[PDB]
């Protein structure tokens, strides 16, 4: 209906002022000396937290425009978390910094399109100057130190992780279950994991992690699209019995039978979830077959004349547990006998011999790895339910950030990482003044994360920063101890992956906004 | 020659075209000066005075234009900057259709703001 | 009483918005393709003009602050006119240009104090790059061409001037009287001129020129300060008779007898005017003596026991006409007999022989020059009163601008002068970005004057400027003909002095304003 | 004080809307089928008239700007009347026409400065195309027909004029006095007339004509400026006796003794009036001498040592009547004896023999003419006071318009004159479209005057115009008879001088306004 449209300053100041809220309202839970943000709840008591993520989710403004802004940068930062395991709070505070100075420039008479390049250059450079500091993390000794710092100095964790990776390689699968009663457990089981997520939220039964979890469920393997729920019934009812939930893996599921299951397992009538099959094309119909052998089931395709109506509970796959992120599935321990599995491996092991191309080769070594190096399972320790559910968490967080260190290393955390990088590129230049500025902006805006935590401590950031700059190396300022030194030795660091993601995604958005001339939203009625 | 020149080119030749009464000669000048738009615009999305870039593309001939991306002139065709003819035509005609109708409208009838 | 006080943006935007009026309301009467500005009068018909000066005088805003700004820049430009003979309209439009971009900068985050330096450097440089183009004007042939272009191609004028300067040196005195009936007249008379102005306006009887004029007046020469009007009466009454006005030259005249005469010759009771004696110290009491011999009178000092009460009409000086600018007096043809004058010269001619220092020398060659090379008098031609009063004007304007060419040459007028200069200094830099910008601002702001006249012609300035830049030399754009070429040959030029003054004074102000943080005015009540 | 300033449309629409009143409120009293305009008076009854001049005087609007406009065009039209003897109403309606279409153009996107030229060309052309139709008026037969039509078909007048011109040449002086009792009288007396007006209004004792009249007054002839009223007393009192008024002729009279007499003859204490002497320079001191011999008095200059204090009533000039317009004096019958006058002529008659130049010659034949061909005096007829004062008027109006016919002929009046001219110049063109339009505008705007009178008759002007155009020659439309034919034969015509003046002055103004971008007036407080 009748829209409202704004251009120029207006269209932007709204965006700015709009993000300034999302920012200012998160840049406090920053660091160790971070403050509390109270998030009013409806029924019950307010929620008091310092989790910059939860504080974000609850942001949404009145003025349709301001909101629009604050709703974009909000949307991008969320991506950093999706990749690394943290940073979103950082991203957000970075973005704010660029945008604040960017728009301060644009409106001063400089070209937007250049300021965007100057910025992207200054970044593309700093992203590498950053890969410099990156200090490897390959030996299972250093892996321990990481997980140990991610669990708040709990040595028990660090080891647990290291012991796990040393069983399936730092490129393997790792899951965390619940404990059976004190004494941490660890063992390897036939499993798998592919890059597919849930088809729609709601299936979500654990809004804490933001994913789904089904125990001893049944799996549906059918090659084709599913719209007519009718095809389901003969199986959705054979699965109402035995009282076990169901997982759906097929070419896809559209609006009909989709919005159907989204409601049935919503009232509590047989819980089910679905996700697109793996990959596409001709290799799709093959990968899907592995999952079948892996879970003692059968593939249901139309190419051989099989219908979803003529399928009992025997033709279904089955495992002892499965998880499914926003964009990541993962099967744990399947019924498949080590006979048809070790044999399916032999068939694929030969597919590599009759290899005629490099591509055909790659996608085969991948298919095997996931199928032979099963999955790692860590059952957290214990001593009372309350403590068990707390360690479980610190483990996931640790394991996570660890993985991301193994990949691109780790670097002087706590805000230095950036001030360091950005202190070298002081000579970087572009083609026109309007681009040189697009840079200075991007640098001065990396001094933010630190300058902030130094502020959540009532200590003049003006200085603490100036001083961290007046040196070199991993020399930083420890937020907690209020004394300087080597940030790495002091145990203050973040995987490199994240300090990067946060710097890039922040840049992405800020850019777009600096190069925006028009906004179109509904009318305040 | 795409990227806005196509038009400025054509419209630069027809500088002698005339009609029957002043009120028609003007109906022309209007239509020409309005073809210098598309270019004059992209030249604006680059913060470069369109006033000039246009004037200069006019002060020549052939497929000589201004490359928006490179910020340097030359042969628009060689430089890989072009649009099928069909389109640069369609757009010029349909735009004309409408504008016409509106310029020859004396009455509008719509529901009441309630 | 209760003041209102503003700081920061506020204090400035008011100033800006305040000058934007004074500017935008004068930058139209610019050039040959200039428009008309109507200045409402009370009783009678509106005044229609294109004289950017008259349009200024009538500017004064409501909002005490906006007015404050517009009232400063207004005050400085007026100085250009005072020195050269034009430029004020230019100064004003220049000022606008700097300030508009300066404040656009300050408020963008740059240092004010630097922007001021960057600007002043960019100027101090361009001022010389300008003395380059300056093409001399010493031979009485080129002098003619100037006066001729200042009189709108009237050769008769150009000659008149040249013939005049060739009688008292290009460093002499020149005045324009009224004609006696066709046929231009020219002759030399015993006179003098010193750097002193009226003590207060009002004495002004010709608000057109803005000065005072007294015919066949009496002169008062007394060495001392005058506060008690009582001392005057014995002479102010001997001067009510004979019906001639009176000129006062004494050490000074303070609040008492001053605000006294300011009112007496206001009602029409004996017209009088006063001005500080010449120079100061010991040489003051001497210079003043020359004026006496020069005008057949006597000096009245307290050092010999002379009182202002005991002075008849015989002890008074007398001439046939005197003028007195804002800061310039000038005596024309005095009663002094060529006996005591040619003798006073002989006395001073020797003072130079017994010269012991370079200073003592200088101030003696000056005293003689003014006393020996009397004054030039040009009685304009005729043929009806209406035409006579029109040529008289074109002569003053011409003579004026000429003088200013003789001093610092002439240069490609009509806005090029500047675009030229400012096109070379493209490499000029300072110490910090915030100073480099203080420059770019000052250059881009010199392209204004032209960019404007090109606008009073409906021709895209964007181009006409770009094109005048894309060359070199005195190559410009003729506003009148709408065709390019050599601005000098085409007869389009302004004395160098002025194009300088206007650029400097404009700079002065803009500077101050860019370095202002507080404004203090009365309350809107 | 605090001014208000407007630019662009605003500055103009105000002016337009402002004139539209002055116009619309006068363009009705136009022609023979003209309507009545009621002009409220304070004390008494409203004034009902059709004299577009009187209706103008009483216009002055509220909105400072609209007024400004309506006050300019109002001021220029008044000039037409000053030269010719009519037209002001026409000028005003012309101006309106140009301005209305001009600004309609400017604001449409065309250049103002061009539109002004296009217009001025179209005029400069039409002004001549007009000198075509101009049909001579030299023979005392055609002169009669003119005066006769200017007196509303009263043959008696026409003759009176003709008989008068035939006594002092169509280049002589003619005045209208009051009658002595029926039977028109006519005779020649020693008099003179120069181009000088009253120094300030108020002296005006007959606000009907707008001039001054003194019977059997004394005259003051003094060569010099007069500021100190003191110099007067010894004579202003010798003139209080004898009870006769006084006329002042001197180099000039400034602020002092001026604002002095302006008040003394205001309370009724001895009526006096003053006017600048004739011409300037050296010939001024001579012309003034004639006036002396002419009026049996003596010249009072400072060059021979004469003071205004030492002058009785014998040294004063004297005549039997004098008149003084806005810019025209005129002496009637002086005491000078035909001895010193016929002798002064002989002295000047020789000045011509010893003639060395063409200029010196001219100004001598002029001095004699005015002095030898005295003045004509027409004492209107009678039969009751009321009718006598009515004929007197019709005579002045007639005599006037006649003079103006003798000079530049006469042409098809009643609005055709213009439509005719403007119908030929249909091919006239300029340099750019924006100038061709500046023409079309100026032509279509000449069809106004007619188009209007045709409207004050409820007859579609659309046609009557179209039809007068569709022919040629002096073929027009008679407003009164409502039938066409030869406008000259039908007795419908206006001196050429006026139809010109009105077309030019109207153009002048309209121009200026079309080329105005700024207005500056006081604040509505």
């Amino acid at each position: 209906a009748a829209k409202d449209v704004k251009f120029g300053n207006d269209a932007r100041v709204k965006m700015l002022r709009g993000v300034n809220v999302l920012a200012d309202a998160v840049k406090v839970t920053l660091g160790p000396k971070g403050r509390n943000v109270v998030l009013d709840k409806s029924f019950g008591a307010p929620t008091i937290t310092k989790d910059g993520v939860s504080v974000a989710r609850e942001i949404e403004l009145e003025d349709k425009f301001e909101n629009m802004g604050a709703q974009m940068v909000k949307e991008v930062a969320s991506k950093a978390n999706d990749a690394a395991g943290d940073g979103t709070t950082t991203a957000t505070v970075l973005a704010q910094a660029i945008i604040t100075e960017g728009l301060k420039a644009v409106a001063a008479g400089m070209n937007p399109m250049d300021l965007k390049r100057g910025i992207d250059k200054a970044v593309t450079a700093a992203v590498e100057e950053l890969k410099a500091l990156s200090v490897p993390c390959s030996d299972s000794k250093a892996i321990a130190q990481v997980g140990t710092i991610s669990a708040n100095s709990d040595e028990t964790v660090g080891k647990l992780i290291a012991e796990a990776m040393d069983k399936v390689g730092k490129e393997g699968v790792i899951t965390v279950e619940d404990g059976t009663g004190l004494q941490d457990e660890l063992d390897v089981v036939e499993g798998m994991q592919f890059d597919r997520g849930y088809l729609s939220p709601y299936f979500i039964n654990k809004p804490e992690t933001g994913a789904v979890e089904l125990e001893s469920p049944f799996i549906l393997l059918a090659d084709k699209k599913i719209s007519n729920i009718r095809e389901m019934l003969p199986v959705l009812e054979a699965v109402a019995k035995a009282g076990k939930p169901l997982l759906i893996i097929a070419e896809d599921v559209e609006g009909e039978a989709l919005a159907t299951l989204v409601v049935n397992t919503m009232r509590g009538i047989v819980k089910v979830a679905a996700v697109k099959a793996p990959g596409f094309g001709d290799r799709r119909k093959a990968m899907l077959q592995d999952i079948a052998t892996l879970t003692g089931g059968t593939v249901i395709s139309e190419e051989i004349g099989m219908e979803l109506e003529k399928a009992t509970l025997e033709d279904l796959g089955q495992a002892k547990r499965v998880v499914i992120n926003k964009d990541t599935t993962t099967i744990i321990d399947g019924v498949g006998e080590e006979a048809a599995i070790q044999g399916r491996v032999a068939q694929i092991r030969q597919q590599i011999e009759e290899a005629t191309s490099d591509y055909d080769r790659e996608k085969l070594q991948e298919r095997v790895a996931k199928l032979a190096g099963g999955v790692a399972v860590i059952k957290v320790g214990a001593a009372t339910e309350v403590e068990m559910k707390e360690k479980k968490a610190r483990v996931e967080a640790a394991l996570h950030a660890t993985r991301a260190a193994v990949e691109e290393g780790v670097v002087a955390g706590g805000g230095v990482a950036l001030i360091r990088v950005a202190s070298k590129l002081a000579d970087l230049r572009g083609q026109n003044a309007d681009q040189n500025v697009g840079i200075k902006v991007a640098l001065r805006a990396m001094e933010a994360p630190l300058r902030q935590i130094v502020l959540n401590c009532g200590e003049e950031p003006s200085v603490v920063a100036n001083t961290v700059k007046g040196g070199d190396g991993n020399y930083g300022y420890n937020a907690a101890t209020e004394e300087y030194g080597n940030m790495i030795d002091m145990g203050i660091l973040d995987p490199t992956k994240v300090t990067r993601s946060a710097l890039q995604y922040a840049a992405s958005v800020a850019g777009l906004m600096i190069t925006t001339e028009c906004m179109v939203t509904d009318l305040p009625k």
